[PDB]
């Protein structure tokens, strides 16, 4: 079973990045407004290739997820069958199982939501610009960020993005700085 410290991570991540509508479940309308929300934070033009590209990449992570967790078939992930796809999915990284590849791919697309220069490495101003439209106050990004990348001694490429992301989902030590990947916890 998920501690209670898993669990309340997994929550705090469905409610504030996968639910954009905040009603309690993520369906596809939760992710036509993720992609409208990008849009404007990033003055994408409707129908252009960034918004195409984001529309066909998050059509193959929705599909994935509700493969994986939607289990009455209905075209909507609650908060149960949310949690219940979670403790099969921690089960198995433990286990050595790679993350599932609907949850690797939509590391990678929020990798390059955040990497606008595209040089490979998230900057302090980019993760900023990025957590603060999901809510994340200001201090909580910059603390986040000192603590990802080790005070600088760290570069987050897409390939420490990528561990980092499968700690926050994963683990269970309050140590761990991928805790923070998504704005800093009290701990
Ligand atoms: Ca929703
Ligand atoms: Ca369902
Ligand atoms: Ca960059």
């Amino acid at each position: 079973q998920l501690s209670d410290f898993q669990r309340n991570k997994i929550l705090r991540v469905f409610n504030t990045f996968y639910d954009c509508n905040h009603d309690g479940v993520i369906e596809w309308d939760d992710f036509e407004l993720a992609i409208k929300k990008i849009c404007n934070l990033h003055s994408w033009p409707t129908d252009g290739k960034k918004h195409n590209e984001a529309r066909a990449d998050l059509k193959l992570i929705w599909d994935g997820l509700r493969k994986y967790a939607d289990e009455n078939e209905d075209e909507q992930v609650t908060k149960e069958e949310w949690l219940k796809m979670w403790a099969e999915c921690v089960k198995s990284v433990e286990k050595g199982e790679s993350l599932p590849e609907w949850l690797t791919k939509y590391m990678n697309f929020m990798f390059d939501v955040n990497d606008t220069s595209g040089d490979n490495i998230i900057d302090k101003h980019e993760y900023s610009t990025v957590y603060m439209s999901y809510g994340i106050p200001k201090s909580d990004c910059d603390a986040a960020f000192d603590t990802l990348s080790d005070g600088g001694k760290t570069m987050v490429t897409r390939e420490i993005f990528a561990r980092l992301w499968t700690e926050y989902f994963v683990s269970n030590d309050r140590g761990a700085k991928g805790n923070h990947l998504f704005g800093t916890l009290k701990l």
